[PDB]
């Protein structure tokens, strides 16, 4: 598989423990942090050392050229002792270029293994961290779950790449200088003026890579901050597509979007003055030298030392053609390594089954959440935790997992252990259902079967395609909310442990399916493993079930006992109770996007420089072929338009970049955000947001340096194969051979990269995966205590990809070492005709020293094109986006007949109302048929798959309708444009969806609101007091997904949103779905108090609800059985209203 060296498991021990001693000496030091570049030196310097003694002498060996050049050129001008031959010399170059490809490509090979088993070793630290990290980070802003996404996939990635290409920078300074010693020695003082030039690159180069820090250090900013928005965009689509706000949004993003194409452009603008400086420095250089010499030493250059100086400036040019990158590269890896570093220094976390004593927690901050905490769960039984919205409970919870720092007190369990967690939030990994209910236990068919159908999920499951065996979570089919809680709540109950911590696990279910996994579930299957349970309900009508009952307000314990126990002390709070229970082309397409002129413009300017460039080298020969003002005039012009042609080349394949950029990325979003809501049902968020993130990170840094990068060594390679032809045109023969075998071996790579190309990007996305699954969940992940099965989950992961990856590398290394020995060859081929079928001892030279760039600029050619090959992959990932259905905004009413208040009065007639989601699918609804008059209330009850849901979406006609009119105040929905109509209804889902930023960007993104109203709506929602007491009052934040806050508070904020409308129709689906009672009945009451004018159509999730309404639904499988009003329902014999209310109170 992976030699043990490989393993992640080995690298892993050694960084981590090269990173516990640099903690040490951070230790020894205040304000000293631990470094993770000491720690890499220290653990993987070696082969680094191993890979520079390999660079070293393969620049020693490519000293070579210019020696074997030099004797050549003398010999053509003018035993044993024969060394001097020509065609000796040139043997003895073809070998020592051999030498040198094999040395440079043993570098090769180590660096990338280095940098492999640093990407294993660094992926499993944050792996670890990940499992170490407290929640509380993510909770208060610290960070994100993309943050850490980042990391895994850039950051670390960037910071390999430039691993690749480190012993570049000490190797690349010394065959530098070594050049300038030999130049001095052939030309004397005067190649000293050319030596300072050059120096001049070090200046310069650090000045640049200090803007480029700066630049890009803004770049990854705001990618983040774009890319945050874009994420809680596609999370929330329905919500906004629903409210009318999506464009609002898509303004922000493309603002962030702006403001990140900024600080590329400046990134931009000094990698291109790096290129140019790189190129042009060596054109100045070559002109001060030779000048120089010109006017100082009387003798004139002979033509042997002529071209053995220019060979050796051809030797320095080399090193400059990657310095751009590997600066660009540094500077990169750079920031990522302070975010790693960042990340990797933050905080962590520190009879009578549990019992907490004098407990003060706080959830990160400074200031205590719960105080006074004096309970004791009982060994197996029943305990069940009641208290209003935002009372401590699931703080409660978190808290004796210890995930929130304790300020005092104690826990005691009667070290932790395995406490079986069915988090208030489900959480699902992206395996199949029967994984996710087993979750790393031996399958019993017999307790699974007892689970499901304790649960209720076999209905559910044979309804999928491959039942109980269909991909689940994201990238997979995407359950409904009540499946998604209830696999979770079964994932609890069928693991072995003997706590079980269920929060709120009847939110998303109905009375059924509630009533069924209480007594089948909690009661029955629990209580006969005699396992603990403590439940976090507001379904007090089970009070009656609980064994001991804790109750918390304002998040101190209020009282704790049994029933009779409360009875008796607190007479007040068991009244309460009883009250309230009422007892390619994509290619083409890229380099057109500059508009025709980028595009030609580059070419022109490429092929001119080059002409001009070579030309300066051809004038040189001719000048030195002698052995005067004329020779130094055409010498200086020729290398000024040389600077010239350099400096406008850099500029405009930069410019194609950003452009192409920055179309793409609006044409994707603009495309994304205007598509059907089917298409996010149907697509897994992944496949956009990765469209969003990796494919435009690739569009927007790694796209333009590798085509620029490849346009100079193609060109370079062309530029040289027709100098030598012209010298010897007899080689062009020479180049029928060679150039089919080119287009061979890369044939044979294409076969296989493509194949292992696949595989290195089909064993990546698990990996990241798991990344995410674990980033997300933690706490369960560490309430069962699974630590140790996830860990070896990531050490397997990750070894796939390794070896993958390393694969892929040593293809692309075969076909290096190929295409170098062919280039070897060609040298070979060009020098025998050279010595024997050129005109002037002028052109032998040529010929010579452009065989020796040949073989330099081809592996970087070939290099090159597979990348921006692989890259134009993710082009097209990104371009295949603009072929998806866009929704019909148009509308065909014309303007003109809408009034300017359309819902003025708010009467809806519904006629023959028949929807489904997806042509050739089930009809949800069939033929129902309302009529609510104006200012009318309106109760829909009904079990859970009755078409509630489908009903209120159809006012928003994000349901396709088959027949039916749907006509509000007169007007048909079908006709409006779609803005007019989500903009003037408003509808309060039952998933709370909330966005990042202050409570303001919440309650109205488009800041159209005073104060005033936003207060009159916080405090319908019941939510006045909770802001007003916040730190920073309205402008208080709210963290990406709303996860500072409650559920239920969460929802009430959600609730507030809807109420700042003020439209006149009010959808409200299942909105007290986690409110509690107690806060439910009084904003009930407000809310139709408030809204006693409007029309309000309720989706109740339970019957109490909907008892004081004008008229009341009851739906089952998309038909309506009874319309009448409660209280004839009620008096219906055996009727199906009369029923839920038995079953609610
Ligand atoms: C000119 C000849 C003799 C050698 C060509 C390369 C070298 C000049 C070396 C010596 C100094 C080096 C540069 C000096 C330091 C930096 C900055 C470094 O990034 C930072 O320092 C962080 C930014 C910050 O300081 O805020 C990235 C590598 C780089 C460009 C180095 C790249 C390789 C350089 C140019
Ligand atoms: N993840 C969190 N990070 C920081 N503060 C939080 C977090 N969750 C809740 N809080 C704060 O803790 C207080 C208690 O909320 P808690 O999380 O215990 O809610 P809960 O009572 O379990 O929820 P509900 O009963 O509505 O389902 C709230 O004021 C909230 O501001
Ligand atoms: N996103 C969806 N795409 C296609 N069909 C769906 C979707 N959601 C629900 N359904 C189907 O429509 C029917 C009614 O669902 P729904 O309207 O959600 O019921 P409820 O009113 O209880 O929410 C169900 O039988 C279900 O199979
Ligand atoms: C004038 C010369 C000495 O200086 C430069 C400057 C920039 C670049 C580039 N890219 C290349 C070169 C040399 N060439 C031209 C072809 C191969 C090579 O090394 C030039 O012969
Ligand atoms: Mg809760
Ligand atoms: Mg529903």
């Amino acid at each position: 598989k992976l030699p043990i060296a490989m393993r992640a498991v080995t690298n892993y021990v050694c960084l981590k423990e090269a990173y516990e001693e640099q903690k040490k000496k951070a230790a020894d030091h205040p304000n000293r942090t631990p470094s993770i570049w000491l720690a890499m030196y220290r653990a993987f310097g070696r082969p680094i050392l191993l890979s520079s003694t390999f660079r070293y002498l393969a620049d020693l060996l490519g000293f070579a050229g210019p020696l074997c050049i030099s004797g050549i050129v003398q010999r053509v001008n003018e035993s044993k002792e024969f060394l001097e031959n020509a065609h000796v010399l040139a043997v003895l170059l073809f070998l020592a270029l051999i030498l040198q490809r094999t040395f440079l490509q043993a570098s090769y090979y180590v660096t990338i293994e280095t940098g492999i088993n640093l990407r294993g070793a660094l992926l499993a630290m944050i792996y670890n961290k990940i499992l170490r990290l407290s929640t509380s980070n993510l909770s208060m802003g610290e960070m994100t779950l993309g943050q850490i996404n980042n990391l895994v996939a850039i950051e670390t990635n960037q910071l390999m790449w430039f691993l690749f290409l480190c012993p570049n920078l000490w190797a690349m300074p010394v065959q530098i200088i070594m050049g300038v010693i030999l130049l001095y020695n052939l030309l004397g003082s005067s190649a000293l003026v050319g030596a300072a030039v050059i120096v001049l690159l070090a200046p310069i180069q650090y000045f640049i890579a200090t803007k480029l820090a700066e630049a890009q250090k803004s770049t990854l900013d705001y990618s983040t901050e774009r890319l945050k928005k874009t994420n809680e965009i596609l999370k929330g689509i329905k919500l906004l597509k629903l409210y009318a706000w999506e464009h609002i949004f898509c303004k922000s993003v493309e603002e962030t979007r702006m403001k990140e194409l900024s600080s590329l452009k400046t990134f931009a603008l000094y990698t291109s003055l790096s290129i140019f400086m790189n190129a042009a420095i060596p054109i100045a250089a070559v002109l001060a030298t030779f000048v120089t010499h010109a006017y100082a030493s009387g003798n004139n250059l002979k033509p042997a030392e002529a071209f053995a100086s220019l060979s050796l400036f051809h030797i320095l040019v080399t090193p400059l053609f990657l310095l751009s990158t590997v600066v660009r590269f540094a500077v990169k890896a750079i920031i990522s390594v302070q975010k790693l570093n960042e990340f990797l220094l933050s905080d962590e976390i520190g009879d009578v089954a549990i019992k907490v004593t004098n407990g003060y927690f706080s959830w990160g901050s400074g200031l205590a959440t719960l105080s006074n905490i004096d309970i004791r769960i009982p060994t197996g039984q029943l305990t069940m935790i009641v208290g209003q919205v935002g009372c401590g409970k699931s703080s409660l919870l978190l808290a004796i997992l210890g995930e929130m720092q304790t300020l005092e007190g104690k826990v005691y369990w009667n070290s932790r252990y395995s406490v079986a967690y069915a988090a208030q939030k489900p959480w699902l990994l992206n395996a199949t259902v029967e994984e996710n209910i087993t979750f790393g236990s031996s399958f019993n068919r017999q307790r699974y079967k007892a689970v499901t159908d304790a649960c209720s999920l076999q209905p559910d499951i044979d309804l999928l395609p491959f039942g109980d065996q269909t991909e689940i979570g994201e990238r997979g089919i995407n359950l409904s909310g009540g499946q998604r809680q209830r696999i979770c709540v079964a994932r609890a109950l069928y693991q072995n442990t003997n706590i079980v911590f269920l929060d709120d696990p009847f939110s998303a279910l109905d009375i059924h399916l509630s009533d069924h996994l209480m007594q089948e579930g909690i009661l029955k299957f629990l209580q006969d493993d005699k396992r603990t349970v403590v439940l976090v309900t507001h379904k007090l009508q089970y009070l009656t079930h609980a064994d001991w009952i804790i109750a918390m307000k304002d998040g101190s314990v209020l009282r704790e006992g049994t029933l009779k126990d409360i009875q008796t002390k607190d007479v007040e709070l068991y009244e309460h109770w009883k009250t309230l229970m009422n007892r390619w082309k994509t290619c083409w397409w890229y380099l057109t996007s500059g508009g025709f002129f980028l595009l030609f413009l580059m070419i022109f300017s490429k092929l001119l420089k080059h002409s001009v460039i070579v030309a300066i080298d051809y004038w040189l020969a001719t000048w030195t072929s002698e052995y005067q003002t004329f020779y130094v005039a055409g010498f200086s012009i020729l290398c000024g338009a040389g600077i010239f042609l350099c400096l406008v080349t850099s500029l405009t394949v930069e410019w194609m970049g950003l452009t192409a950029a920055k179309n793409l990325h609006h044409n994707l979003l603009n495309k994304i955000i205007l598509g059907p809501i089917r298409f996010f049902d149907t697509t897994p968020l992944g496949l956009i947001l990765n469209r969003f993130s990796a494919d435009t990170n690739i569009i927007d840094q790694h796209i333009p340096p590798t085509l620029e990068s490849l346009t100079r060594s193609t060109l370079l390679c062309l530029s040289a194969i027709g100098m030598i032809s012209y010298a010897t045109p007899v080689f062009l023969i020479a180049l029928a051979p060679l150039g089919v075998a080119f287009y061979f071996i890369q044939k044979y790579f294409r076969v296989a990269s493509k194949d292992l190309q696949e595989l290195d990007d089909s064993t990546q996305l698990p990996l990241l995966c798991h990344f995410s699954e674990t980033a997300e969940g933690l706490t369960t992940i560490r309430a069962f205590r699974h630590e140790t099965r996830f860990k070896q989950r990531m050490l397997e992961l990750t070894d796939t990809n390794n070896i993958a990856y390393l694969f892929l590398s040593a293809a692309n290394r075969w076909l290096e070492v190929r295409t170098d020995y062919l280039g070897a060859c060609i040298v070979l081929t060009a020098s025998i005709a050279s010595i024997s079928g050129s005109s002037n001892s002028g052109l032998v030279g040529l010929g010579l020293l452009y065989a020796l760039t040949i073989t330099n600029y081809l592996n970087w050619v070939v290099r090159n094109l597979a990348d921006l090959e692989v890259q134009m992959g993710a082009v097209k990932k990104v371009n295949s986006f603009l072929t998806m259905e866009s929704e019909n905004y148009e509308g065909t009413m014309d303007p003109s007949q809408v009034p300017e208040h359309w819902p003025q009065e708010g009467e809806i007639k519904i006629h023959d109302l028949c929807v489904r989601y997806e042509n050739n699918l089930k009809p949800v609804l069939k033929h129902v048929k309302a009529y609510i008059k104006p200012g009318q209330k309106v109760g829909i009850c009904g079990r859970t798959g009755s078409g509630k849901s489908s009903l209120s979406l159809a006012f928003f006609r994000m349901v396709d309708i088959f027949d039916g009119k749907i006509v509000i105040d007169g007007i048909d929905i079908s006709k409006l444009p779609l803005h007019t109509l989500r903009s003037r209804l408003s509808i309060i889902l039952q998933d709370p969806i909330l966005f990042s930023g202050s409570i303001r960007f919440n309650l109205d993104p488009e800041c159209k609101c005073t104060d005033d109203r936003l207060w009159e709506a916080l405090e319908i929602a019941q939510l006045k007091n909770m802001v007003k007491s916040l730190p920073g009052g309205l402008d208080a934040t709210v963290t990406e997904g709303g996860e500072n806050f409650s559920v239920g508070q969460r929802q009430l904020f959600c609730l507030a949103r809807a109420f700042v409308r003020k439209s006149s129709i009010l959808i409200m689906d299942e909105a007290t779905a986690s409110i509690d009672m107690a806060t439910e009945n009084i904003l009930q009451k407000v809310v139709m108090t408030a809204f006693a004018d409007r029309t309000v159509v309720t989706i109740a999730h339970r019957v109490h609800t909907i008892l004081t309404a004008d008229l009341v639904i009851v739906m089952k499988r998309g038909n309506i059985l009874e319309y009448d009003t409660p209280e004839s329902l009620l008096a219906q014999e055996d009727g199906v209203f009369a029923s839920f209310v038995r079953a609610d109170m």
